[PDB]
């Protein structure tokens, strides 16, 4: 029963270990659905790509379980249905944000030995305040 | 030493036994020279309650913790601009109201010895912290 409620490309800006910044467009894909081999529990999957890099993936898988923890550390109000939109939510917001909007949201990811973390911050004055922060890990 | 800031804020004091009150507390922002430490800029951050001599938190953070604390928190300003920055903040947990939306709300978190203080915008989604920092007891 997996739902894509998800796929299009949103830019984002890739960091590397001994790569300068780069801001591209990366295809963004949000599933939700269950797992057979998981207790049938309820799983959020999320993968990232490139179309102009077929070798160019990272892929996060949450289930509900998993989200209790998450839930806790970033201080989530909203429940594990809900939440899949909120993170779509926040793409459109770096998908709408032009350069000059005070403060402006955008997707990063940071490669680090191989394996990625994924922020979505918003930019103030101050400081890049991150709206999300998930652990991606590389391929499908 | 020189203090920057000195007004009464609003603060949700959280102490494990879960005694949330929102009162008012003293804080005090002073910038200075370390004169034992190679006249190394200081900033410090007390936190104080006419109500109770015995409540104190105090937060010292030198440039060499800012070049710390500003990698982990993607801080976009040097140590110099930082407490204008912390007042704004301040600012807006004073000029904070209920039916606010998104709601701005200081937080003291107080655990045993150390405690965490901390500026969280609450919205639509999470409670999201601007800053977050960690004070010690006393003066």
């Amino acid at each position: 029963t997996a739902t894509t409620l998800f796929w299009r490309p949103v830019p984002v800006h890739v960091k590397q270990q001994d790569r300068e910044d780069v801001l591209e467009e990366l295809t963004f894909r949000i599933l939700t659905g269950v797992a057979k081999q998981n207790h049938n529990l309820r799983i959020l999957r999320i993968h990232i790509s490139s179309d102009s890099d077929l070798f160019f993936l990272h892929t996060l898988e949450v289930s509900e379980e998993d989200f209790q923890s998450l839930k806790n550390d970033e201080d989530i109000l909203v429940d594990f249905a809900s939440f899949p939109g909120k993170i779509i939510s926040l793409l459109e917001k770096c998908i709408l944000a032009q350069p000059g909007d005070s403060p402006r949201f955008q997707a990063v990811l940071t490669i680090r030995g191989g394996e990625s973390v994924f922020k979505i911050v918003e930019i103030n004055d101050f400081r890049r305040l991150p709206h999300i922060t998930l652990a991606f890990r590389p391929g499908n």
